[PDB]
């Protein structure tokens, strides 16, 4: 309801939202991509669901940093729809107390690590403490309870705590906490490609035919 341009206390509101709400917003996007039509908000705690879709729809037509945005925001719709496909097998929880593929048609290394890395998970019967194809699972689905590129945030939440069994060699290294931290950003930015990859592949294989 409020208007799309006005001014009030000396500053610009977009449909009711002053620069703090408006960049806030944008922290919130690219941490958590969009929310699918309806999702659970600090600077925004007193904007009502009225307000929101306002801006998100005008937020929408402006974007079609421009491209930035549009990629962050696509790629988190990509891992949101790979973790929901598998969720229900795998559960909640990492190491309790599985299904998972990405079909890149062997376009990144993806396939040819994963083969290498469950060989030594299955031959040794270590499959918490050898990262494998398990563990980039539970790294997507980290990125999204957690938002974008927050190592800290999913290593220290019980729920993924997998992530953190192949690294108890090198606990006592003082850049321990960043060994990690450039592991999982090395390979998650593997898996955004294959992500990335598989749909392309995906609406290739449609021909341009809806």
């Amino acid at each position: 309801l409020p208007p799309l341009l006005a001014r009030v206390g000396g500053n610009i509101e977009v449909l009711g939202f002053n620069a703090r709400q408006r960049k806030a917003f944008l922290n919130a996007i690219m941490r958590y991509g969009m929310p699918p039509q309806d999702a659970f908000v600090r600077d925004l705690r007193g904007k009502s669901e009225k307000e929101f879709k306002a801006y998100v729809s005008l937020f929408m037509r402006h974007l079609c940093s421009r491209q930035h945005v549009l990629t962050r925001i696509g790629v988190m719709s990509l891992i949101r729809k790979k973790v929901q496909e598998f969720e229900h097998v795998n559960g909640r929880w990492s190491m309790p107390e599985f299904m998972f593929n990405i079909a890149d048609g062997g376009f990144t290394e993806l396939h040819s690590l994963w083969q290498n890395e469950e060989r030594a998970a299955t031959v040794t019967k270590k499959t918490y403490e050898i990262w494998h194809r398990r563990h980039d699972y539970w790294l997507l689905a980290g990125i999204i309870n957690h938002g974008y590129a927050r190592w800290q945030d999913i290593q220290n939440d019980p729920r993924y705590a997998i992530l953190n069994e192949p690294f108890k060699g090198e606990m006592n290294r003082g850049n321990f906490l960043e060994i990690k931290n450039k592991f999982l950003a090395r390979r998650f930015k593997l898996l955004e490609q294959a992500l990335v990859i598989e749909e392309q592949l995906r609406r290739a294989a449609y021909l341009n035919m809806s």
